[PDB]
């Protein structure tokens, strides 16, 4: 029974990026997630005058990648099947600006160099028009490390926020991430909810979003939406990357069935207001045994399997975000 | 002047003389005091299509280029995005479409229009939104600068109203075709065509950086697979064919604008059927090496009939009539852009 974090109205109107002169800043958040994922890096950046910003998974190898868009609203860039780094942010479309300043890090870092970006809209959750533009996206690359990521309001998670019902019970989310290693297999997940749904334990609690003042209490949209039809009839993006080696038709299958199970932690999910964007990308370093048996069935071993220990993963981090 | 039965029977002159665009890790765009050029390319097109236009710029230190569509009311929008190897949004609704050089680098040139856009607009559907699509284009020169923001904002600032540069400008600058060997690779251009019939206006953009050839309604091979050996282009199937029996012994982008009122699946097979007659003008097409992406916009002017029959037949006018005669306005762009 987390304490609120109600989102208020917005203003509409507010200051741009020319109204100020914008100062990147290397988001912390409440708390770092320290990993231990090789050849992973990750950096975050954000505006305070928004506030907004990006958060940056680096692969500096390049890696495999497999996009699940779903819903009516997605604003994605690149979307390429090799990736050098995937960037998220916030600003809506204006944000993906954000990725261009990623590429170019790349460059000065340094063929092709390929970025994939996507973005929520933040602009409901705040009182300026500030969005994550080249500048911030270098800056998140250039702050990106090795085995850290900043928890809750920190990069893309800034201005988050779930529980759309009505804006009167929308609350901030974050940014969140989770990491588990068994054997030699590695799986991250890193996630930014902005969900028209609320975020849910697996006890079935509704732990962010949809927030009554008036009772103290948050309420699954369902109860909402039953009693509005009874009366009046008459996005969250997302990467997991891990090191197994999977072939395209398997990397593309384990992304949308990871994507899928995120159904589970937000409620209701892959709707007509949701672009909900998820990038699965391997960094093809470790074989998946030729057979699939272990002592734990005939068919334990396989790329379905992975599927659902990181469709856990990512549910942690969505926790991790609503937190 | 004669009787009227197939295509070649009522054409644009393609410039027999070959341009080669030569072999190629150059420097990129802040080595540069880089100041965007409007581009005029080999001729202007006019046309007469009130709520669309069209601006184009490069940068001569590519030579690379942007041309971006500028719809301001907003238009409904569908993609068709059909091969192996770079789209930003994609949106299904569009108040610009950007096309530009730079491989995926030259995404940023989008950004440049919607931050000028949004700026225009002193965050609500005010959204702006702009979809973008890229070639690469750096085999074709010996740079690595690409469109980025200035550019896309400049191409937006020289947009006019009714008219679009042909040939080498903007997106097109050093669009090329013909890759079977890159000895026998072609510079292309952009182009564009436009035809108003009864009421119904259709604007065809197109900037071909095929691996395939350009070829005319006759079957004639015009732009790309040059030999200079033999001073002539075949189609690249006799090249694919010779090269199978030795040694196995035994990107397009466009955009097609109308003002006619299509649902969101209307349009949706509008751009299916209009991206796939491109392969009669350019060949191959939609090969894995080729990302194609083409745009199809309708800003919802015009009704047609509820009911499709004419004295030419009892299914004669509907959307897939309108996609028919589309498609011969975006041959028609695509032999202006091999010119
Ligand atoms: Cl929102
Ligand atoms: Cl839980
Ligand atoms: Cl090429
Ligand atoms: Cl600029
Ligand atoms: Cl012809």
């Amino acid at each position: 029974d987390p304490a609120p974090r109600l989102a208020g109205p917005p203003v509409f109107g507010g200051p741009g990026n020319d109204a100020f002169d914008l100062a990147p800043v290397r988001s912390t958040g409440r708390e770092m997630l320290r990993f231990d994922f090789p050849g992973v890096s990750i950096g975050a950046a954000h505006y305070e005058e928004g506030p907004t910003g990006a958060t940056v998974i680096h692969i500096p190898a390049g890696a495999r990648t497999a996009v699940d868009a779903r819903g009516g609203a997605v604003g994605l860039s690149g979307g390429y099947d090799f990736n050098h780094a995937i960037c998220l942010a916030g600003g809506a479309g204006y944000g993906l600006e954000a990725g261009a300043g990623v590429s170019d890090a790349l460059l000065e870092r340094l063929e092709l160099q390929l970025v994939s970006s996507a973005v929520i809209y933040d602009f409901s959750a705040r009182s300026t028009a500030v969005y994550p533009d080249k500048a911030l996206g270098r800056a998140a690359l250039e702050f990106a490390v090795p085995g850290e990521f900043p928890q809750g309001r920190a990069g893309a998670g800034m201005s988050a926020s779930a529980g759309k019902v009505d804006w009167d019970r929308t609350e901030i989310t974050g940014q969140g991430a989770a990491f588990r290693r068994l054997g030699d297999v590695r799986i991250l997940a890193v996630v930014v909810p902005n969900p028209v749904g609320v975020i849910v334990d697996r006890a079935g609690t509704v732990v962010r979003g949809n927030y009554d003042a008036q009772t103290g209490v948050r309420r699954h949209p369902v109860f909402d939406y039953q009693e509005a039809f009874a009366e009046q009839v008459p996005t969250t993006i997302s990467a997991i990357v891990t090191n197994v080696r999977m072939s395209p038709v398997e990397l593309n299958q384990f992304a949308k069935q990871v994507h899928s199970s995120m159904h589970r932690g937000i409620q209701p999910f892959h709707t007509d207001m949701d672009g909900d964007t998820l990038f699965a990308v391997t960094t093809d370093e470790i074989d998946l045994p030729t057979t699939p048996g272990s002592s734990r069935g005939r068919l334990s071993v396989n790329a379905t399997a992975l599927g659902a220990i990181a469709s856990e993963v990512m549910w942690d981090a969505v926790l991790e975000a609503g937190k």
